[PDB]
């Protein structure tokens, strides 16, 4: 610490980070820019990339599993998270009035692996990998949440899913951060498409 | 272990988990198929190149020495990964129209690498640290295959160039590389490149 985020002025791919720094009880600056990015400091050390950025949050606050396995299977679900939202960032960008039909049917065969996952693990009671919290549960969090308002009832066929977004939103901090005018305030994309 | 690695019969995705295990002297098993890459370890089953690269990275201590080290071979690999996919996305989708466009802007995108070794040791170490790490094989792979794309590439960037014909002479890489199930395995599964 201290924690400072350089960003757009947009959720875009920062809510993931700020959704569990809020979560752990940490505080920090945002710095916002309007035209990589985006940029993370804490105290001495510069990073980029979303990712790196949360990986680096995910072992310095305890939030990476519990040994190997879980770590693999955790970067497993990141990197699945990474892939759909690369697809996403692409419709909304470049081909939201054409591509959107095309995106939504083919929607549910990306989210049907996250279901299984979550069934494996306690009867989907938990968290995506494990009995804790971690980085990739934020990120999918995320994921789920704007898909919601990409397609209402996207989530309809998966209760497990369903369940899982309701209940870590239910989150005390979370819930506090959800109900942010900092985040409220701000739109999900930076093109006013979503 | 042990080891097996399904997936097409292509370098791609795979040639740089296949040069990481080959230079730390391990044995594994291909199983060609016609989402994939699968690797097994043992008990473990993982997808996803990157997770694959990772887990060998932990598993086999290629992956820092600490919290520092960790977040900086973190940010090169999704580096490499940025590049690759656009890679990608050219050879399967417009590489025709859009090989120029590509390799002019390609420049742009290794000047980064380029910087961050001269700020390790001037270049003559590994990408990060005094230590080879995962990353070092993913970002080796993307420069060879680049080269392959644009001969020359490399040429106006010293630190790199040097680090490829570095890394690329170390014996069981160079062994590998001459291996005919390598030799005889296309770039990519389109037969561009």
């Amino acid at each position: 610490p201290p924690y400072t985020i350089v960003y757009f002025p947009v959720r875009g791919r920062c809510e993931a980070m700020r959704m569990l720094l809020a979560d752990q009880g940490q505080s920090w600056k945002e710095e916002v820019v309007t035209i990589q990015l985006p940029k993370f400091e804490d105290g001495d050390l510069t990073l980029y990339q979303s990712n790196a950025i949360l990986r680096h949050l995910g072992r310095s606050l305890g939030l990476y599993g519990k040994n190997q396995r879980e770590a693999a299977q955790m970067d497993m679900v990141n990197d699945g998270v990474e892939d759909l939202r690369g697809k996403y960032v692409t419709l909304i960008y470049t081909n939201y009035e054409n591509g959107k039909n095309d995106y939504v049917k083919a929607l549910p065969g990306h989210l049907k692996p996250f279901e299984t996952l979550l069934s494996q693990n306690q009867g989907g009671k938990a968290f995506i990998v494990g009995d804790q919290i971690s980085f990739a549960d934020y990120n999918l969090l995320d994921l789920l949440l704007i898909h919601q308002v990409l397609a209402p009832g996207c989530l309809d066929n998966f209760p497990l899913l369903s369940a899982y977004v309701a209940r870590l939103s239910a989150r005390p901090k979370i819930k506090a951060f959800l109900s942010s005018p900092e985040h409220v305030n701000r739109p999900i994309n930076g093109n006013g498409k979503q």
